[PDB]
């Protein structure tokens, strides 16, 4: 029973809507099969999924095995070969994209705007989609094709 | 780590279903949620038998669950079976005959309980049988029954059989 994540695609900002970088999705193996239990971003020789994806769990890209780095359950983040490299954050204005990769299903880009929360440290915005259980840690995008928060948690306000 | 469970329904034999060619600790199946910033998750299922909770070690990963206003602590856990248990030892004792069908009482999140009877495939320690139905990741846990209904195995794990 280990981990394991497979490419499911490149992280760019559609227009009209190893330890390579791009989308992977994170699969773990049961007795007759797997299941895609989340998705995380490659980035910098970094892999960045939730926390409750993985719970802290070792994961496994083709013969090699990446160990995770750093992790903090509250924020539900995990960082895997090195520390979080995505610090790019959403203008609280604009609309942003969803690179979605839901299990047994293709990668898919789409436009929405976030809504906004009053939650305890200041406010945080959040994408009102619907998606099945392993969509979760799929990358949210800016025009810039910047990664600014995952699916699931809440997109960071400037 | 806010772990927490709900209950899903009753563990009973649907005699005419589909068919494949503390705070609380009420007998049942439940469902073991993970509660995040904006909203909970499923992570996976378990069975409250005899005042003791069981489900997979990967779920919970040995950690404290939640039932109410009380809190379950974990008394029993093994990694190399995938198995952990709350509140006592692991009184799932029952098995499967090897031969007739049974019924995965799954638990998939965001939906109803629902069962299933399906005949397991077989393997070769000893000999193990297997559930050949594909669900979503928190699902895993989820009981499978015999004609009792009485639990002989957990989805994800195999179901082992008379020996």
């Amino acid at each position: 029973v280990d981990m394991y994540i497979e490419r499911a695609g490149d992280i760019t900002w559609e227009k009209d809507a190893e330890t390579t970088d791009g989308v992977y999705r994170v699969m773990t193996r049961r007795l007759l099969g797997s299941t895609q239990v989340g998705v995380g971003v490659m980035q910098e020789g970094v892999f960045h999924t939730m926390w409750h994806v993985t719970k802290g769990a070792a994961l496994r890209s083709g013969e090699g095995r990446l160990d995770p780095y750093w992790g903090d359950v509250k924020q539900d983040l995990v960082s895997y070969c090195g520390p979080w490299k995505l610090d790019a954050a959403w203008d609280g204005l604009s609309e942003v994209q969803l690179l979605a990769v839901p299990p047994g299903e293709r990668a898919r880009n789409i436009q929405t705007l976030p809504g906004i929360f009053k939650t305890k440290d200041g406010d945080i915005g959040a994408v009102a989609l619907d998606y099945p259980a392993g969509t979760s840690g799929s990358p949210i995008l800016d025009k810039c094709g910047r990664v600014i928060g995952l699916y699931g948690n809440g997109v960071v306000i400037k």
